[PDB]
C-alpha cells in the first residue's frame, strides 16, 4: 500500500489482496469495509475541489473461473465497486469517477504473487482540473499570436 | 508581426523578446521608442490577468565576451537587462507586486524572456496530506 506522486497527481496503490477475495471478481473482502472506509475518511479530509479518480487494473492471467469476458470489464467493475463504497462511507459523487485500464499496465512481472497482486491493483490517483495556466495562454494567444 | 512570439510550457506561458530589438547596441540595456510602446502593450494584459499570476523578466545572453563598456561578464549583462524590462512594465502598469527579474543565430540568444506563471500548490498539499495517513 505505497503512495507514489506524479507531476500531475497523488496516486494511491492498494493491491488485490486488500479489497477483494480474489484478483479476477469484483466480490470485496471482510477487512474491505474498514479499509476503505479508513481511506474514505481521509479523503474527506481534502479540498472540496479535488478529483479522485479510481482506476482498476488486471493481470493478463487468462479468464476461466471467473464471468468476465475482458480484462477492462474486470477492471471496471472492481474499480466500480471501490468507488461505490467510497460513497457508502460519505464522499460526495460530485468528486468521484471510475477507470479500467485493463492488463496492458502492468507495475511487474506476473511472476510471484505479491507480484501479481501488484498488476490487478486498484489504484486512486488523486487531482484536480487546474486550468490556469491554460486560462493564460490562451489570453496571451489572441492579444499576441 | 511587430514583436516576438509566445512560446508555451507545462509551467507557463513564454513571451521571448529579441534584445537586438528591444536595446539599442547588444553590448546595452537602454530600452527605446520602437520597444516601450510594446511593453506598454504587454503591461495591459498583465494588469487584466488574475492577479494570482506572477511575471517573470529573465535575460538571455549569446557569446561576445563585448567587455568595452561597463558590464563585466554574461550574468551581469541578462541581470542588468531583465532589470530594465522589468522596470518598465512598472511604469507602465503591471503592479511591483507582481513582477520578477532574472539572469540566465546569436540574434536568437539575445532576448528579455518574459514568463507567466503562478504558485499554484495544490497537488503538493494533496501529497503533503496523503503522505501522513498512510506510509510508515
Amino acid at each position: 500500500s505505497v503512495l507514489e506522486q506524479i507531476d500531475q497527481g497523488s496516486i494511491l496503490k492498494l493491491p488485490s489482496n486488500l479489497l477483494f477475495e480474489n484478483a479476477t471478481s469484483d466480490a470485496i473482502n471482510q477487512d474491505m469495509m474498514l479499509y476503505i472506509e479508513r481511506i474514505a475518511k481521509i479523503i474527506q479530509k481534502l479540498p472540496k475541489r479535488v478529483h479522485i479518480n479510481v482506476r482498476g487494473f488486471t493481470d493478463d492471467t487468462p479468464l476461466v473461473k471467473t464471468r468476465f469476458k475482458s480484462h477492462y470489464e474486470l477492471a471496471a467493475n472492481r474499480a466500480y465497486r471501490v468507488m461505490k463504497v467510497l460513497i457508502q462511507y460519505g464522499v460526495n459523487p460530485n468528486q468521484l469517477s471510475f477507470s479500467s485500464y485493463g492488463s496492458t499496465n502492468p507495475i511487474a512481472p506476473n511472476d510471484s504473487l505479491e507480484n501479481r497482486m501488484k498488476n490487478n491493483r486498484v489504484e486512486i490517483f488523486f487531482s484536480t482540473d487546474a486550468n490556469d495556466l491554460s486560462k493564460i495562454h490562451s489570453i496571451l494567444d489572441n492579444e499576441f499570436n
